[PDB]
């Protein structure tokens, strides 16, 4: 559909994962008809605290590396795109919000 | 439009409840409705969502036996009745 949210991911604090621990698969219909690489940012992904959330380049997975407390982040606000071979966005980027609950 | 696509919702068969069971909120002044079998087509009245806020909810515990997977669309239009953006799938796994 033409803009739609993708609905908030919780995630339990302190979990005992192992890591990396997969969240939430985030992508396009459009990538069954054109070649895409998905990538995020924001606090957590590629702002401070980095690396905290990856997403796989080819399959939209996202996913958690560490355990996490509540005191200094409850929650998290990413943004996931997807580019095209020349690097142009095929979508406008996305909003993903990380909740860690106890 | 967009494309992105709004991942799976995965949902405890036979749950406790209390009903309705608030499952996920999918939105975009609008107003939200959905259809499909377990919406508006049979077995009709199962999901149910929020026209203000994009609230979809189940009302009763789901067993697996009949239907495992549903497949609905969550429309949005303005306060004219006008489709604002194209609908979106929606899916829901009964998980055992
Ligand atoms: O365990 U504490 O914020």
């Amino acid at each position: 559909g033409s803009d739609w949210v993708i609905p908030p991911i919780n995630l339990p604090e302190n979990s005992r994962g192992p890591f990396p621990q997969e969240l939430v698969r985030i992508r396009s219909g459009r990538d069954k008809n054109l070649s895409l690489r998905y990538s995020v940012t924001g606090p957590g992904a590629d702002q401070p605290p980095t690396g905290i959330f990856i997403i796989n380049p080819i399959s939209g997975q996202l996913s958690v590396t560490k355990p996490l407390d509540r005191e200094l982040i409850a929650r998290f606000h990413l943004r996931a795109h997807a580019v095209d071979i020349n690097g142009n966005q095929v979508e406008n980027p996305i909003d993903i919000v990380i909740n860690v609950i106890d």
